[PDB]
């Protein structure tokens, strides 16, 4: 079985076997840890920097989740055996590494908490995980109860695996003092600088009890002996052994031995995580170590993500839809703007798009980001590849390799930040640039940016590619420095027309004079270079091929420049069915919209890496959920509102028992994909990546916001503009908007030609509520024939 | 148990549980496999950099094999699982994954294979793998027999786990026209340099069978199912259900479905390997997949190992010693001058100091080997950090972090080239250097070298270590540019003493005494500012701080500045006996001689990253064997034969029960250390590394041959010098030198007072062979006081 609990505050799944790959996420301000149902975890943290305290058994490359992970016996995780000391019987929670046969299971993804029921031979098993604000520490509580009528004789034995931390140096051993495990390594490395580099790393794990146990065991081949995982020989004997790790594999394993009463329960605490030293251990258990410090951190947790809740409530006819939307989403958006994917380099792309998400949460932290993403332009108006979001980190990975697209977001995602605030104000706004000591304003900053994209053109009037664009790994088109990109093209001309736009509310006429001539130009070479007869093509390469073309067997269509030539304006009113039907006929799948299609099978060398990707995976075809949004956008901005629906609908899993299934997911994200190469694969077809990073959910929440229920805001005031599914005869919703409130309640009517808007019982005229008082509650009916 | 079987061609082992770290390796021009007595197994194959078809189940990073690597269930290795379908009972070999209980288990470790015997449930396995010379392929034959007297009807399942190849793209299927398992990735990267650079690299994994199957599976997960490795669900249902791997972890298993008779055994073959595309799988299945093709494959295996017999068979009182010499020793030192480390960048030391050892084997190759690096020598004279084997190879990992050591080798290994080949016309052989038009003698070379050392010293007198000397990891002592190292002193006065006594030879008299003169200046210096009363030091950092002395805690004696002093002459007649004593009292173990102690604890950052390693392990404080030989060495040449051999024979594990369990090693190989830190930390010393990769083998081959045995070359002839130790009341050796032959046998007579020596029966005087005919045999009789 798989639904929501506790008044929507959870999700649950009770099996252990149907979803195997299912997972759910926590998060801080300083770490992450993805959870599987099965109890194998993966968990990073920062300082400043990407690291872990629970390894691999092997030396495993510097990397957080791969899309799909598969796990294996010995991967990470987090778990308990239980022993009847009777009967020698073992099983252990949640799941793994035993196997055993349950009685009951439940697997709960938590807004603020992760946790298990289980039970096997009589005992009941609760587990629950959650994290505090600040701190990098897992703080784990254990219950276990006897559910019989006869006293019970256990050990009870945590097993959460260290595994291999360094092969220049590693070990563990039981501290009295700290009251736990203390494993230790030194982090490998070869350059004297990195020693000065390395000096702060928080090179121990700590496992902590809050009880004192009757035994340990710190070493892992002496825990699992030959009986492995399955029945380690640490377990079969009377007491563990209380062996340490010298130049061996640590682990951290306790017993507790208890008699337990009919029905008695009892409750055991642990922390799990890194630190420098004893002392900084120590510090983490004085402060969360206890009931008293439990309970506080998961207050001060609940609190901040209700602080990130956001500003709509929705009661819809679908109630998965409802669930997820309410529950679900806005956590999912306020993680990637509050804590920028745990990265000190975030991609420009996406510091911009997830924090254009963060409009419609927390907008000062919007309006700062843009602050500061433009304190890093470059002189030429040119943003760079990342942004800096520490002094002294650096450009990292796909960061080091030229992309050209990073100023087109600015304009595009700023539109949804003035939208929302109406902070116009921020335009005025004083920042550096990367280099030279000239201080602009924001809206100068801004003109350069549209400048650059118009400088940074071919003869043909198209935007070079380099080594890539939006799509991260089409690198080969043109990286020789004359290959352009289709989709660059209309979303430049997308961007130059919004800019213009704020220049005439701005009163900057000859900007807008110029950035609408500009998308104009761009528009009339995409049409005379890039459309291809039935849709738009997605690029010409150095020797002066155009591909997403009907004469490309494989990727014979991208998504991409046709929502973005719908944007932009590309497109017109004769040309957008010709897309809206290729798109049908070619990219619709069961499981949402592929971004490419028939996926690639084998490198094609003038477009690149992303042909190499398996077929269906990631940018080679998938569902890839971000370019299915940008679609569902360009959709909404056209009035095809049951398009735009059905489509965006096919990004939640369920209800439906065969999708839940085959997409693998418990329904409480919405991953960076879902498997595509639909017609070529099928077998696969839907599985989820399980990736909780996707710039993805800030568009879905605008879509719905601004689009289905049609809650967007203006110069003026709220605008009223659904665009509701035609199945639904009655919806309501909850808007939170400049500081008031909106109880919006939406009826179709057959008595009425036009749209219908009452304001607290009155008819208005117009469709836009122009007086907003902070901290009032506003009633409003929307009648819709 | 464990003994050498087949005549000396084979060691077994009969237990998988006593020794469960237990391995042994194979080689070719290629590739090398390291196979753990259970089934795990770790292959590297260079096209032309270093590769695998093998892969973790987790993204690993890139490396070959850690000390004391640790196994965990899903690590790569080469099993087979039978099932007796009338029962449904399981087991695998070798061993894992299942862990049955067996009837049998041997593990053969062979010069040229290896192999095991197992059985259970009445059925009788063996298993054979070997290499070609030539081809990256591993050669698996299988047999299986039913020992008992009714038919059997069996399943058995080659498991050949391929692991998670990529991110990017891998997948798996059956390939009818192959013959088996072809799984496929592309190795990930991101820049587009890369993919250009990447183009010919072998990303298919083949599993091909000579017999067709019944079934086949491709996907791991669905091999495993819920019931694991312990109990496959692939295996539990009656036929295989020839799934494949669509971005998913492939796996190769096929199923082969038997009724067996009575005693009937049926033999099967598979090959297992890389490959480029299905073209060059099976290319390598006409070339090598049957009964021809295995016998002639074996066939010149054995006769390239052959090639590498070398030139000493012994018979003494110890038959483990006369096992190891005579049929593991000279194999390992062929590896490392033949192959070279499978390293396209050989670290200079290495590459001089493994082709020292080929002057023993195919001194063709040392010869060629100076000329290869002496034409890398830089102008300057001095020589860099590594030597390329390829054109357009780099200088990787530590090669690129500067060590100042790398000319001392070159005189030290040449005098052991020339003495046993006396080819003296090489110094006259013309060799450019890495820059510049100059073409020069290899004595020219040679000269520049020297007068590298020489310039390369302070104001003091003492040399530069910058970033390091032979120990690569102390990096710490002359970062700044001021600190000298103690060891790199004394050994520079050695190599310079050789050179001149090579000079002397030449008539080169005034190089003779130049360098004589460097050497006594750079004693002089050591003795004022390196010697610490009872022993010499081992640097003086930036700061002018004297380490490894009385005053330091930990790092308190180093065993290379004591070795070096005797070699070099720093060390007079009066402070030897200092040394020796000190050596005995804080270094001398049952496993051998410690390289430093007490080991380091903490990190002591004027010494640097050596002081970071687990104390015990590698340059902190291991029983170092490459350390201990370097002293062994300096023992016989002041004549201390007692310690000399005492300490050689430490480092070969048994017959010592205790010995053998704790090392944990098969005596096959001498592996780079067993663990030190034999005072702070006794449970774990003596366990051996496993890493059959070290210089170590090259200069114990020298100490035998010249030193304890004592056949050593010189430019009249065969030089008799006997070190033996006093208990051995007689022993033999069989000496092949300059193409002849000796028979040598030695005995200790009470009649005389000084060594006498015959030669076909007739009394020599001198200690000189010098009628040496090629392809003869003479008959040497060494009576011993
Ligand atoms: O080859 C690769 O590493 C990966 O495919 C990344 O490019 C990808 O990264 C995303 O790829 C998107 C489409 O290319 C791009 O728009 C976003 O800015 C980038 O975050 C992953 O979602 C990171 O998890
Ligand atoms: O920190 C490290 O990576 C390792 O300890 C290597 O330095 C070491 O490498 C050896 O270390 C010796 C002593 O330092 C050195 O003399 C040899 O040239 C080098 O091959 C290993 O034996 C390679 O397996
Ligand atoms: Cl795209
Ligand atoms: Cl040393």
């Amino acid at each position: 079985g798989l639904k929501a609990i506790n008044n929507g505050e959870r999700y649950q799944l009770t099996s252990p076997t149907a979803m195997p790959q299912s997972a759910s996420f926590l998060w801080n301000k300083k770490m992450m840890i993805q959870v599987n149902c099965r109890g194998y975890a993966v968990a990073q943290f920062m300082q400043p920097e990407p690291a872990k305290y629970a390894y691999a058994p092997n030396l495993e490359a510097k990397t957080f989740m791969q899309p799909e992970q598969p796990y294996y016996a010995h991967h990470p995780g987090r778990f308990f055996y239980i022993k009847d000391e009777e009967t020698g019987e073992i099983f252990s929670a949640p799941y793994e590494p035993v196997r055993s046969q349950l009685n009951n299971f439940s697997f709960n993804a938590g807004k603020s908490d992760i946790s298990w029921h289980i039970a096997a031979l009589g005992i009941e098993v609760e587990l629950c995980l959650s994290l505090p604000v600040d701190d990098v520490v897992e703080l784990w509580e254990l219950k276990i109860k006897n559910g019989g009528a006869q006293p019970r004789k256990l050990s009870i034995y945590p097993y959460f695996p260290v595994g291999y931390m360094s092969w220049m140096n590693q070990s563990g051993d039981y501290s009295q003092t700290a009251g736990g495990i203390i494993a230790s390594c030194v982090t490998p490395y070869q350059k004297v600088a990195d020693y000065f580099k390395n000096k702060d790393f928080k090179d121990k794990t700590f496992f902590l009890h809050e009880t004192a146990p009757a035994a340990w065991e710190v070493n892992q081949k002496n825990f699992e002996g030959e009986g492995g995982l399955h029945n380690p020989n640490a377990i079969q004997q009377e007491t563990l052994g209380c062996g340490n790790a010298l130049y061996e594999t640590p682990t951290a394993v306790l017993q507790y031995r208890r008699e337990l009463a009919a029905q008695e329960q009892q409750t055991f605490r642990f922390i799990f995580g890194p630190a420098f030293d004893e002392s900084e251990a120590i510090a983490l258990r004085n402060k969360y170590l206890s009931a008293e410090g439990f309970a506080k951190a998961k207050s001060e947790y609940q609190t901040y993500i209700t602080s990130g809740k956001g500003c709509l409530q929705i009661n819809t006819p679908d109630p998965e839809l409802n669930n997820f939307v309410n529950h679900w989403l806005p956590r999912q958006v306020f993680y990637h703007g509050d804590v920028n994917r745990l990265t000190t380099d975030p991609q420009t792309r996406n510091y911009i798009q997830d924090n254009m998400g963060m409009s419609y949460i927390k907008p000062n932290i919007t309006r700062q980001a843009f602050l500061h993403a433009l304190s890093q332009q470059e002189e030429s108006g040119a943003m760079p590849d990342g942004i800096l979001l520490l002094e002294g980190a650096e450009l990292k990975y796909i960061n080091q390799i030229p992309h050209t697209d990073h100023c087109v977001w600015l304009p595009v995602c700023m539109q949804a930040y003035l939208d929302e605030t109406n902070d116009y104000a921020l335009l005025d706004e004083i920042v550096p640039y990367a280099s030279g000591e000239k201080r602009e304003t924001v809206e100068q900053h801004m003109h350069h940016a549209m400048r650059w994209l118009l400088q940074a053109r071919d003869e043909r009037g198209l935007s070079f590619i380099a080594q890539g664009d939006w799509c991260d790994p089409m690198n080969m088109v043109g990286y020789k420095g004359k290959g352009v990109s289709g989709w660059l093209s209309v979303a430049t001309a997308y961007a130059l027309n919004l800019w213009a736009d704020v220049c005439e509310q701005r009163q900057q006429n000859s900007c807008a004079n110029e950035f609408r001539q500009g998308a104009k130009d761009i528009n009339a070479a995409v049409n005379k270079h890039i459309w291809d007869g039935e849709w738009f093509g997605r690029g010409i390469t150095d020797d002066g091929v155009l591909f997403g073309t009907s004469k490309d067997k494989e990727g014979r269509i991208f998504l991409n420049p046709q929502s973005w030539a719908i944007l932009g304006g590309a497109a017109d009113e004769q040309k957008i069915p010709c897309l809206l039907d290729a798109v049908e006929q070619q990219l619709e799948t069961p499981y949402g919209v592929m971004m490419l299609a028939p996926a690639f099978t084998a490198m094609r060398d003038d477009v690149g890496r992303v042909t190499q990707k398996f077929p269906g995976s990631a940018e080679n075809g998938s569902v890839y959920n971000h370019a299915a949004v940008f679609y569902i956008f360009s959709l909404l901005s056209i009035g095809e509102s049951e398009r735009a629906y059905k489509l965006l609908r096919q990004m939640l899993p369920g209800p439906d028992e065969a999708d839940l299934l085959q997409r693998g997911q418990l329904p409480v994200f919405i991953p960076n994909y879902y498997r595509g190469a639909y017609y070529q694969h099928p077998r696969t077809a839907g599985r989820s990546s399980q990736l909780f990073n996707t710039g993805t959910v800030s568009w879905v929440y605008r879509c719905l916001i601004e689009g289905v229920f049609g809650l967007k805001g203006s110069p003026q005031g709220l605008v009223v503009q659904p665009q509701l599914p035609v199945a639904w005869q009655t919806a309501e919703a909850v808007r939170e908007f400049r500081g008031a409130t909106f109880n919006v309640s939406y009826r179709k009517s057959s008595d009425i030609k036009e749209m219908e808007i009452q304001l607290n019982e009155s008819v208005i005229s117009g469709n836009t509520i122009s007086d907003i008082t902070a901290g009032a509650t506003y009633q409003l009916t929307v009648l819709l024939p």
